C-alpha cells in the first residue's frame, strides 16, 4: 500500500523538497498544477460533457492550494475546458501577482463575487475545484471561507479537491463537511484520505526523488510510462 | 502549416511572454525541459533499447537552453531513463544553483570531463542530448565548446537537440554542422529547422496563450487531449 501522512510528516516532506533538494515553489507548483489539471482531465473528459467547451469554476484559498489552484486554471484552459476563477483573498508576492496575469491575459475570468446560490453554481459550472485550503490548515474557518464551503455543500455538480477537502481536519478529516467527487492528493496521500468516499482519487505530483521518498517510506506506485497522474485504488 | 521563426520573431515572442504575460523563467523552463523529457521518451522509449535502465548523456550550455536540459535530465530519470550530465560553464544565478542541486540530490552525475573519444561517448551513452546552444547563440563558439561540437560530430548514437541544433546559424543552419536525430522546436518552430533532416521533429512547450499565437500567426497544431508534445509531418 502506499502511505498516508500526517501533518506532521507532510510539512516534514515539503520542508525537505526546498531546502535539501531546493526546489522553487513556482517549479513545484507549475508540476502540482499541471497533475491536478490533467487528473482532471483524465475523470471528466471534455467530450463526455454535456456543454462544448465545458465550463469549470476553479476557487482559489489565501496560500499555496490556492496558487496550485491558479496553475490548473491555466493548464484547463489549454486542455480545452472554459475556466472561470473566484480568488478572494490574494497574497501580494510577485508570485501570486504573475500567476493572476497569466490567468487574465489568457482570457480566464476572475469573479467579482462568489454566485450566492447552489443553484446559480450548478447552471454555470459543470466541475469546481476546490483549491481553497490544504494540510496547513487549522483551526476555525473565516470568511469569506465559512460561507463560501456553504455554497459548496449545497452544490450537485461535481467538485474536484486538491490535496484536502478544504474543511477537513488535515488528518481527522470532517462528517459534515465537503464531500467531493474526485480528490487529487499530491506528493503522497494525506491521512484525511482515508475517510475519502468519491468516485475518483489520484495521485500527482510526479517529482518525489528516489532518496526521498526511500527515507519516508512512501511507497510511491510507479507512474505509467510518461503519465504525471496515478488513479488509486 | 506552421510557422517557422526568424531570430526577431522568437526574440519577440519570448519577450512577450516574459513582461506581457509575466511568466517567469523558471516556469516556462520547467514546462519546456518536461516537454523534452518527454518528446524523448516517445521517440527513444526505454523498453525499446539495449540496455536497462538505458543511459543518456545530457550537455549543458552556459544560458537557458543548458537550462531546459538540466529540467530535461531530472524528468528523464523519473521516466526511467539513466542521465549523466555535462555542465562546463554555470551561470551563477540562484535558478542554475537550485537546478544544479536538484540533479545532484537526485543522483544523477555531473562529469568533471568531456569523454575525449566519440567511441567512449557511445560504449557510454545511448542517448546524447544537446541543451548547448539555442536562438540566442550568434558568432564564433568558443571553448570549451568549440571541441564538444567537434565530439558530437564524431558520433555514431542519436542526438536530441533542444530548440536549435548546437552551431547551427539560427536562421540558415549549418550545412557542417551537428546532424540531430530528434529535434524538440520550444513554442515554435525556427527557420534553421527547415534544414532538418533527421527522424522526429517534435513540438513542445504547450503553454502559448490564444492570444500570443493568434498575433504572431503560430498556427500551432492541437495537441492531443492533455499531452505537452506533437510530432510534425
Ligand atoms: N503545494 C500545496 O500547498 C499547500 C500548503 O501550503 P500553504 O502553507 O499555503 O497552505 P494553505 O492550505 O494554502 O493555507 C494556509 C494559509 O491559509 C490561511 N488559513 C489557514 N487556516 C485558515 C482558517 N481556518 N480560516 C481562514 N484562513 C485560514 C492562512 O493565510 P491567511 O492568513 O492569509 O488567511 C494560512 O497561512 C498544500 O496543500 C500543497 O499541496
Ligand atoms: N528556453 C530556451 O532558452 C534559449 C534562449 O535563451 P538564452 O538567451 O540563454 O540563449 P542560449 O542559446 O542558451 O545561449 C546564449 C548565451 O550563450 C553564450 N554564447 C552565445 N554564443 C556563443 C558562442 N558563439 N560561443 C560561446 N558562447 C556563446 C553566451 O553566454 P556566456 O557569455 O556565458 O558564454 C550567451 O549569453 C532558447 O533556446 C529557448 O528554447
Amino acid at each position: 500500500a502506499v502511505k498516508y501522512l500526517s501533518q506532521e510528516e507532510a510539512q516534514a516532506v515539503d520542508q525537505e523538497l526546498f531546502n535539501e533538494y531546493q526546489f522553487s515553489v513556482d517549479q513545484l507548483m507549475e508540476l502540482a498544477g499541471l497533475s491536478c489539471a490533467t487528473a482532471i482531465a483524465k475523470a471528466y473528459p471534455p467530450t463526455s460533457m454535456s456543454k462544448s467547451p465545458p465550463t469549470v469554476l476553479v476557487i482559489c484559498g489565501p496560500g499555496n492550494n490556492g496558487g496550485d489552484g491558479l496553475v490548473c486554471a491555466r493548464h484547463l484552459k489549454l486542455f480545452g475546458y472554459q475556466p472561470t476563477i473566484y480568488y478572494p483573498k490574494r497574497p501580494n508576492k510577485p508570485l501570486f501577482t504573475g500567476l493572476v496575469t497569466q490567468c487574465q491575459k489568457m482570457d480566464i475570468p476572475f469573479l467579482g463575487e462568489m454566485p450566492p446560490e447552489p443553484m446559480m453554481v450548478d447552471e454555470l459550472y459543470e466541475l469546481v475545484v476546490d483549491a481553497i485550503f490544504g494540510f496547513s490548515f487549522k483551526g476555525d474557518v473565516r470568511e469569506p471561507f465559512h460561507s463560501i464551503l456553504s455554497v459548496l455543500s449545497g452544490l450537485t455538480v461535481p467538485i474536484a479537491s486538491i490535496d484536502i477537502p478544504s474543511g477537513w481536519d488535515v488528518e481527522k478529516g470532517n462528517p459534515s463537511g465537503i464531500q467531493p467527487d474526485l480528490l487529487i492528493s499530491l506528493t503522497a496521500p494525506k491521512k484525511s484520505a482515508t475517510h475519502f468516499t468519491g468516485r475518483y482519487h489520484y495521485l500527482g505530483g510526479r517529482f518525489v526523488p528516489p532518496a526521498l521518498e526511500k527515507k519516508y517510506q512512501l511507497n510511491l506506485p510507479s507512474y505509467p510510462d510518461t503519465e504525471c497522474v496515478y488513479r488509486l485504488q
